[PDB]
């Protein structure tokens, strides 16, 4: 009973079939998810301690910030394609939540341009179908699960992370709660 059901973690009460083992979402518009990934640096950690074999995906969400987080959305699928993430990641969080100087697609795409992703490169992909299956991948995963709040992460389309049973007193301790719930539901 030292994890249980309802605590650390909920179960779906429709379990989501063929799901990634490890779900995460977010949103660049979300505070918390600023806190997470800046501060916490959660899906680092979380990936550090999961079973060997099982594979991490993190997808953007679109009901946070309108207009620009639906481009937010298609630009992590740019992200993904070019195999980005670890390079744009915090100066888009810092963009949009920091220096407030995300405002546009444009402003999003200056990101990518001083992260050193040419120009070309970077509006091919944009403009890409395989992009557009990307975000269509991200969609409907958030899809799947009635999403309607981030941070989130899910295991085997079956559990739901709830930091909400975690104590905060202490940032380490409740990155290394998280992520150590993760790992018992992955070898659940
Ligand atoms: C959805 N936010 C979850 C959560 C739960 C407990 C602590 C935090 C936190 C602690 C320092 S920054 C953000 C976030």
């Amino acid at each position: 009973a030292q994890y249980e059901d309802g605590k650390q973690y909920t179960t779906l009460e429709k379990p989501v079939a063929g799901a990634p083992q490890v779900l995460e979402f977010f949103s660049f518009f979300c505070p918390h998810c600023y806190q997470f990934e800046e501060v916490l640096h959660i899906s680092d950690n979380v990936k550090k301690k999961l079973p060997e074999g099982v594979k991490m995906t993190k997808y953007h969400v679109n009901f946070m910030g309108g207009d620009l987080g639906k481009d937010l959305t298609q630009a992590w699928a740019v992200a993904m394609a070019l195999g980005v993430e670890d390079k744009v990641t915090v100066p888009l969080f810092e963009g949009v939540q920091k220096t407030q100087t995300i405002r546009s697609a444009s402003d999003i795409r200056d990101v990518f341009i001083n992260a050193g992703i040419k120009g070309e490169e970077y509006d091919a992909a944009w403009n890409s179908f395989v992009v557009k299956s990307l975000v269509a991948q991200q969609e409907k995963a958030a899809a799947d699960v009635q999403l309607r709040g981030v941070p989130a992460m899910f295991v085997n389309g079956k559990y739901q992370l709830n930091p909400q049973g975690m104590d905060t007193s202490n940032m380490d301790v409740f990155v290394q709660q998280y992520a150590d719930t993760v790992k018992y539901l992955s070898e659940k």
